[PDB]
């Protein structure tokens, strides 16, 4: 799994000489991959989410208790009872999925929204066959009243769940399979209204239910812990600001990040233990990205002796040890007095993370893909595969195998293929990762491994007729 | 109280002796009164509302509870420790009040938006002194994100308690009082942040909070009982059909309508006791009014076995025994068979039952004014006082005194004064009572005394150049 | 005709004995009526629009052009030929109808949407037979996506040649009458297509086309002109002050302004004429009411020299003969100095100047009627047939007729019956009347025969728990 | 000249030898350039729009007829007379800038809203100083109250003509300069306000005033005529179905197709001469993009005889000679029985047309980019200059000469530099044609030189954790 890898190389001890970091960088596993350059020198606050990035959940055992605990949820509110009998697969759902509510299929789109691959439950409908419901090959995937994207790490158990169920009331024989959803008598139980009740219950679960409970109740078990997050964070503070703006209130942040510190010592070993709060030139919580980036919400205080908000609008200054609620993207700025490409926001959301806060505010942007670190390692040994297919590419356009290695590369990723391509036909998450994520990398403890004023580095694009 | 003149009525036995009946309607506090005739014999199907018509909830007790639980919410969430000492008060609070969330007043005014009475806190405003803050004595009551009209039931402890937080701001040292709201150094709290929180919590309360839980654990204490209930109810279904449609969800309403049904005996006494369902041709829960009368929301149906919904829409016809969940107002004409005018339908929200069913539906409607029972007793008692007035009005008309008269008679009411006016001049409940409710009463059983196929009656309408 | 009374009663000269008008404003055809009472003293500012109040259309010349130009911009846009032989008959429309876009129906109806007359072309289509297509003899006359309510004076052509299209059409051999509209082989125009185009070719005559022209060159056949304006207007201006808002652009507005101030003299015979301008404090044209009582548009100045805008947005305070185009009621109010009860605002649009004026400003409301100059002399004459029905109406109630008397009552107003109600059920537009206007009469010059400082005086209400 | 690039090659005959064509296509001015592969087999219709596809017309003349023409009616509605002196510069607008409304500046930016250009009037601010009103250099382009975007042929004018206005306003001492407009004592013209002046004008002329007029009365002066136009839709009909779907009404769309296909031959020289209509399958005027590629409007027919609109939504079959009116993309899918990726849609309008038309339906874009017959000159003879600015870029990348450099290659484009970049940064108008155009050309008579079934081959994208 992609968090074992991560696990890996947290285990391991920083050694800070500068020969060793220059060709530790090299090993893609360690990498920044570069969209846009990017001078380092010219990053003055360096911003973080939480969710992945600092506390990397440990898969699959984290989807695996939100898929439970959504399941839970479900039977809770009237679903049968042998949803119980579910359990979370990891190998099936691939990030960035699309599901459609009407016909109630999972996609894989380009991102044009071309079909690259649709599942129906855990039935792969082959190109021919999605052409009665999809005549060209092809969905609006802005429609937002039909389609639901999932390309957040915490959907990927949604994701499975989804399959299963239409899996399961497909082949449950007190139901009737019916275009857009189960007969069942006099009852109609339409995809869409199956797909709102398995969004509630995922809502649910995650702010009303027990996940955070029996996440914080088991850290070791659901999250990695990195002795190098204290040493790269310490090394940002001392060539400019650094601050966190989660969309976790502060109760739970405080509880994840002490654990995330919990090391007998310091940003290096030998070194005083210092408070998580104390890495942070201005802490925010209840950020509600992406709202955040527009007109935000009004500025609060957190009383961090009872984790509750004061009462009234927070109107004063930056001072040390407060810790703010809500606000805005600006609130960063004015505090801090930055403008926006003197910041480097480091998240895991592609949306409500890196496209909000690149178009609205014009951040420089880095992507964490948890998944990029398994992905690479599918990637580089199984190259040939990929090398195979261009070859046999670029011969059949200078002239239905091609569909054959198509497949048993994709397979390598899992069922639904990797979250970046199908065969030679990029997914709409890889070209959204393109597009908006300056740098993206499979941990952004990868940074360590660069110096102070770095210069990322991508080529100039030209236009065909410039070429 | 008003509550105590339901009980006691509630508590003597029907005598239904039609020559009793025909006198006993006469007496105005079991009179139902009409502002648009309405030929009971064309009424085909009677409906109904829970809160307040069912299930008549006691006060103060009601109100207290409610008012505590709110409270504790607020302190819950950060609000100072000093809100404990709070306790409901009865005599404060008129149900319809506006509160103002620029300034943080509490308003009464006409149908017109204009100004009858103003109190900021518990300090009375005259006249002269709230021209400052409304140049033209006036409101645009529509006005929906500055103003809050407070006309039910349950909004009655919010009333009284938006009024306690304004007085203890202000008097707290801690706080400085602004012409907006409340400043405490680098924190400043607007009477609107403040409103808000006051919603969230009572909202809060009322569906996830103990406020259903304290109420169905001591049912003597919080509801009216009245063996008449079932003895009308069953009087009605002889000439036509019955039905319920509550906003409350099915566990609370089987509690509460179990207990209102709970005597040794049927409709009668001496009869066998039948369950409360059994009076119903239809019962609806979670009705989501009054979006019921516009596009309602999917028809759902209850297992009432597991009071959970199953799963799917339902696509059935009307069964016995079935209970219907959301829907909408096509429902039930469509299940019942019945035209808007054939309806007769009974609740206590002035908007939410009556206004949107007349308006939406052409529904005929009963408001149940639960005030009324206590505000005749008042109206019938201090009489003089109001012939006092009028004859002041129209000496003075056809030529200060009369501001003493007005107070005089308004403060009998309460600090906020009669339901329906101040002295002379209506209020917008009043307005509203009389152009959407065709007949209205302190208790819908006050029907009990009409007979079968009575013709209620109002004067025909005149413009002033008709007459 | 109504402007014929009106002109009749222009023609007379006003004799300013305070014995003559006392007796003379008791005529019921020179009186303001009252719904609300109404102390003149404390009115400090009266304002006025132009159409109808001011600028008196005769009729039925004036509706005549309109129709004759509405039909040729629609023939000119591609409907028959055969429209050309369609006239104006001011016998059909009554104002206030609601053409049902579904049905292609005139609906006459109560305050509270209940059908008391329906109409598919000229074909009156009696009760039982409405049922089909009004099951519960009422619409929801918000639902403004199918329903157009007729409620302006402008209104009375559209209002006749929707119906002469749908009877058109439905006569027509080469059309198919079907429930929504008419087929025409591979064409099918639905009745709610046919309404957009005359609405489209109504509003293109009333602000591109030769309306406004054709009535300007002509002033003498298609405006009232009374001697008395300019006498009502001097002796407000001495109390008070005057202001103008219209609708209109300053081209039209001056020449129609002109026109109407057009003798030989000034307020009183034998006094030096006066330019229509210096009658008025305050000028505003192209006021965009309603949208005016609320945001409204930016204040621009009016260049008068060439009657188009001046650059920029206005800043300046009021200044001696400027003229105003756009802004706001608040306008008005900051420029005069003035509180909303401290002006009577006088017009003929019971929706866009009176309605909202009165429900978004509190203003004091004069409405025009103009009709009324001759649906009082039909309401006093046969004053006898409505007694009859009064009579006919309490007998019955304490026991067809009815029906009968009901139509040979509406018949002597129109085909559509009363302005203000069918038989004895008032129609929408009375109910809004009553509600809406404070003061009205069939024209504003009636206030001439009231004194300075008159109290208008209107019954105080009680509900019937009161009485 | 770009349109005198396009003239001199529409003078060609069309040697037809498909060895001339291989080579004759090679030539960069008359390739087809590709953004994203294409078969062309697989297209089965041909979409056309008119404007400056078909219909190309010439520069400057109708760019400096639209700007007089718009000027003349600013002055005729109360702007100076000083603006009649203005006079169109082709030299100063490139194609795609941004209005800023608040400070009233013309900006170049990139695809994430980067500024390359500021211009206010005729003053280009340098880099520094625009950071006192951009602080970010950066504006959030989507944020369409404050920015309008100039990109489209006919916004080439009023590009011009809101510089010619700020320069103006500017220096004429009447008036002051503030940050946000211009005031004369009581009068403040903001830029937005100006702004929508010039939108209001523009659109008038446009369908409103004497453009078209102008235009038809003129065609030699105005509109490129091609001999090869009838050749190719000739050959295009041959392999698949030909259609056309244009904003314009018939009679424009008559008027110039009429004058398009206008030669003493068909086809071929020595071909009898044919309608313009009979060269399309499909023909479909007043098409209301973009929002014919959403819900679209209710299908007309024309009643080409009288260029009016037939009465009726018409609901036929695809009938030969008849032309449409309205509908939607989908009237075009279901009459030719297409699937969208069986249509190459060839238009001019990068949002309009191109962006709108795969997005919503996955139509294949064909963009015609008439400048681009010159920028390839001035690229291509300009080499050099730009392959010194790579070579400066790479070294310094590796180690303000650089910004001359960028000055001196932008200046031989006009003063708003290249349609494409700004040294060595693209524009949005670049990413926005290779995101969304499939392909692309200075015309589209350039597929003429390409056979039947090419494949149009663009390089398949790797991520950079790919490379």
């Amino acid at each position: 799994s992609w968090s074992d890898r991560l696990q890996n190389a947290a285990d391991m001890p920083a050694n800070m000489d500068k020969h060793a970091l220059k060709k530790y960088r090299r090993e893609a596993y360690h990498r920044v991959f570069v969209n846009r350059s990017l001078a380092m020198e010219k990053i003055k606050c360096f911003g973080f989410n939480m969710d992945y990035t600092l506390a990397v959940y440990k898969s699959p055992e984290y989807e695996s208790l939100g898929f439970e605990l959504t399941v839970e949820r479900l039977v809770s509110i009237g679903y049968p009872q042998e949803l119980l009998s579910f359990a979370y697969d990891s190998t099936f759902p691939t990030r960035g999925l699309v599901f459609d509510t009407l016909y109630g299929n999972l996609l894989k789109v380009d991102a044009y929204g071309n079909l690259l691959v649709c599942a129906h439950g855990f039935n792969f409908i082959r190109g021919p066959e999605t052409r009665e419901q999809y005549p060209n090959k092809f969905i609006q995937r802005d429609d937002t009243e039909r389609f639901y994207i999932l390309n957040t790490l915490f959907n990927l158990p949604e994701t499975y769940l989804l399959a299963c169920l239409v899996d399961f009331f497909t082949n449950c024989p007190r139901y009737t399979s019916c275009e857009t959803g189960f007969k069942d008598g006099d009852l109609f139980m339409s995809y869409r209204s199956m797909f709102q009740d398995v969004r509630d219950a995922v809502d649910w679960v995650h702010y009303k239910g027990s996940l955070k409970e029996k996440t914080v109740e088991n850290l070791e078990k659901y999250v990695v812990k990195d002795g190098k997050l204290p040493l790269l964070l310490s090394r940002m503070k001392e060539v400019g600001k650094v601050f966190l703006a989660t969309n976790s209130d502060y109760k739970y942040t405080d509880k994840i990040m002490t654990y995330l510190f919990d090391f007998p010592h310091g940003p290096k070993p030998g070194s005083s233990h210092r408070p998580w709060q104390s890495y942070f030139d201005l802490i925010l919580v209840d950020a509600r990205k992406p709202l955040f980036f527009g007109e935000g919400t009004v500025l609060r205080q957190v009383d961090t002796k009872t984790g509750k908000l004061k009462i009234g609008t927070y109107t004063g200054p930056l001072q040390h040890g407060i810790v703010y609620s809500g606000g805005s993207s600006d609130t960063i700025c004015d505090l801090l007095g930055a403008k926006g490409k003197d910041i480097l926001y480091i998240g895991d959301h592609i949306f409500g993370d890196i496209l909000k806060s690149k178009k609205r505010q014009g951040w420089r942007t880095f992507l964490v893909i948890p998944e990029l670190a398994q992905e690479l390692h599918v990637w580089t040994d199984k190259s040939s595969l990929f090398e195979e297919l261009q070859s046999l590419d670029i011969f059949l356009a200078e002239l239905r195998r091609i569909k054959k290695v198509t497949h048993d590369m994709d397979m390598c990723y899992g069922m639904m293929g990797s979250l970046f391509r199908s065969g030679s036909r990029q997914t709409l998450f890889a070209s959204q990762v393109m597009r908006y994520a300056d740098l993206y990398a499979a941990s952004f403890i990868n940074l360590l491994y660069y110096p102070f004023s770095y210069l990322f580095r991508a080529a100039h694009v030209l236009m065909p007729h410039e070429s």
